[PDB]
């Protein structure tokens, strides 16, 4: 299945933390990733945004175990792996809400994402690109 997670992080100097965190997804067992966006950089000192589509035979719940940890093991306040989009799933539990709750009101998820994804069509229909469109996001500027 096809995960999208968003990763943020707000240190001053993030390329090794980001690129610690890629690494440690690209590690992930019963996954591999597909595509990782340019680096944005986005008002807030500034965060480091980006998108990666992740492929994965993993649970969503078991995919967030792993993120979880990274965040704790990459973290140094934090380091951020927030689960985007499951497949084109639907979770309401009390650990996950897929599709992320705010991503559709944040040009810095949609942005990264609409990069390496532009006909993505969420769970309840909405288009990304119409999105983006509509809220008028300015794009964003690279790291
Ligand atoms: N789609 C998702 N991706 C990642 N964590 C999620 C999630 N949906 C719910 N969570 C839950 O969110 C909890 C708290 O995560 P935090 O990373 O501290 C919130 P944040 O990312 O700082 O703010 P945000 O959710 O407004 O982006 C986790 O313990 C996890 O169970
Ligand atoms: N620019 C920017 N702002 C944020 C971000 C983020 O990734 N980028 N993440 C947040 C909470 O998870 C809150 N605010
Ligand atoms: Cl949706
Ligand atoms: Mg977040
Ligand atoms: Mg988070």
């Amino acid at each position: 299945t096809v995960a999208y997670i968003a990763i943020g992080s707000n240190l001053a100097s993030p390329l090794e933390q980001v690129n610690a965190a890629l690494k440690a997804l690209g590690d992930i067992p019963e996954s591999h990733i597909l595509t990782v966006s340019s680096f944005y950089r986005t008002p807030p000192p500034d965060y480091l945004n980006a998108a990666v589509a992740l492929e994965t035979s993993l649970a969503p719940e078991e995919l967030l175990n792993h993120t979880q940890r990274i965040e704790l093991q990459q973290g140094r306040r934090t380091l951020d792996l927030d689960i985007m989009l499951f497949g084109n799933e639907v979770i309401n539990t009390e650990r996950l809400t897929v599709p992320h709750y705010d991503m559709k009101n944040r040009g810095f998820m949609l942005w990264p994402l609409f990069e390496i994804a532009p006909e993505l069509v969420f769970p309840d229909g909405e288009m990304l690109r119409q999105i983006l469109h509509t809220r008028a996001f300015d794009k964003l500027n690279k790291w």
